[PDB]
């Protein structure tokens, strides 16, 4: 339907991979910088920061596998294509299609999970890594308590076996996506968002298959993603890529643990700063987020 | 067209300051109050209550807000659906019947009212039996990844209104049937009398009733937990002789060894597992009934 182009001047690319197409907006010139969104959003969440990044970088703003307009690989009982390991492999393959075998990467939310998993699996692929408002999946599950269970209830809700979350999400999908967007902002409403961006999120979320993928992602988040992280924790594997951890002063990551302290256990070279924002750093605090990312990546 | 599942039981609408309590009443002898839980109504006792009625005056009540009991208006603290409030309301209901001292068996939410009744008002109870629960405090305190996945609904249903209400309203039937099925040993509805399922489904079909259940769960995440916390940290133990029954495949045994937990909460607790999922009186009626009769009797 009525979907605004929020990346004027960016091209739109369908990048083929062995697991399906990745949709991306591509703008800018210079070193490649891949931007990955998370839930329940699409690549358009970068629309306020991408132009500023594209002043200095070839900015590739990709829909995650299964999200947005990217193809949805068929899942399996292990949710394999929606594990962050598989998504990272698919995005690596997509970047290779562009000739980008060494790139900068900033991820937000699920996209940040892809990113740090990418950085653990294939750190050679990354010059620099920024993660916005997450802790590693293992840390969320390790710190799981009453308070976090309530706060990130959707981690266990969306990970319920199908079709339970699918059916429930189906009961009022517009409400649910708006409810997630609003409830994780500082304002608590949709006012931080561009209505046209919210329109993108609403439409993607209106598709049952897209919602199923999101549950697949969360199922992976509860199962294989956790196991993969656990392996790294237990082997002492650290991200060797210089990395920036940004978190909302009232985002999700500061609810579980002090994020820079946490990320320092996961990464050898991490800097970090809070942004006066809820979860949606690039939309609630675009100038601050864009500034931090530009300074770090450039 | 809801079946009478208690042939020969009377029906009582018991006035309390907080609304009427519906109950079926049958039998003669010492009063025994049976309290159901979620997402059920008093009819879950229909297989065991006749055996109990051979020896006790059996009062099979709908919890405040459940079944045909009135639905006191909730508030921001979910007060009427805290187990403390529900217990005080059922104390008043029993008082209306002249029962100021009575035996009590509860299942699920009803078990939570029960042990809270026993902590708050121990002198009202001759004996207490709780079925397939641990204290609310213990469930939250043990809320790790595994358990957050198992009883995700503890955090989902406790989300602020109207999020769960809105999701549940799209297809209520699905969710009540899913919960009944998922917590049984068999993982389907075969343990239930279909006429009982229809009671549960009809209750669940009312949005107000569904809201009450969420209010119960909200109370469960907040006030109920706080009240329990006070008691645990104060070393307040239930003094009333108590039977803890749980399903070998039920929920309680997922968190911890139930008897060891209950021994922390109760000075005089005996416990037996029953080969059953969560729905002991329906999955394992003869065994449950025998356990209760034995325990409550001389
Ligand atoms: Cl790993
Ligand atoms: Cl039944």
């Amino acid at each position: 339907p009525d979907l605004a182009d929020l990346f004027p001047g960016f091209g739109s690319e369908w990048i083929n991979t062995s697991s399906g197409r990745i949709f991306a907006r591509v703008g800018g010139d210079g070193p490649p910088l891949l931007l990955l969104h998370g839930f329940p959003q699409t690549h358009v969440m970068w629309h306020r920061v991408a132009p500023k990044l594209a002043e200095r970088f070839k900015v590739i703003v990709a829909d995650l596998p299964g999200y947005g307009w990217s193809d949805m690989p068929e899942s399996d009982e292990q949710h394999t294509p929606y594990t962050k390991r598989a998504m990272a492999k698919q995005l690596i393959e997509a970047m290779e299609q562009l000739g980008h075998v060494h790139f900068a990467l900033a991820g937000h939310d699920r996209g940040a999970r892809v990113s740090y998993r990418l950085a653990l699996d294939s750190p050679g692929r990354l010059s620099k890594l920024a993660v916005l408002d997450i802790l590693p999946t293992y840390e969320y599950w390790q710190r799981m308590n009453r308070a976090y269970a309530l706060k990130i209830y959707h981690w266990s809700f969306l990970a319920q076996p199908a079709p339970l979350p699918e059916n429930l999400l189906g009961g009022d999908p517009d409400f649910y996506v708006k409810a997630k967007l609003a409830s994780w902002t500082r304002a608590g409403d949709l006012s931080a968002f561009d209505p046209r961006a919210v329109e993108h999120y609403r439409i993607a979320f209106a598709d049952p298959m897209r919602r199923h993928v999101m549950c697949e992602d969360y199922r992976a988040g509860a199962y294989a993603d956790f196991e993969h992280d656990k392996i790294d924790v237990e082997a002492g594997n650290k991200i060797p890529v210089p990395m920036l951890a940004l978190w909302g002063a009232s985002g999700i990551a500061q609810s579980a643990a002090t994020p820079l302290d946490v990320w320092r256990k996961w990464a050898s070279d991490v800097q970090g700063a809070p942004i006066e924002s809820g979860h949606f750093l690039p939309e609630e605090a675009p100038d601050q987020t864009a500034e931090a990312l530009v300074r770090f990546f450039s």
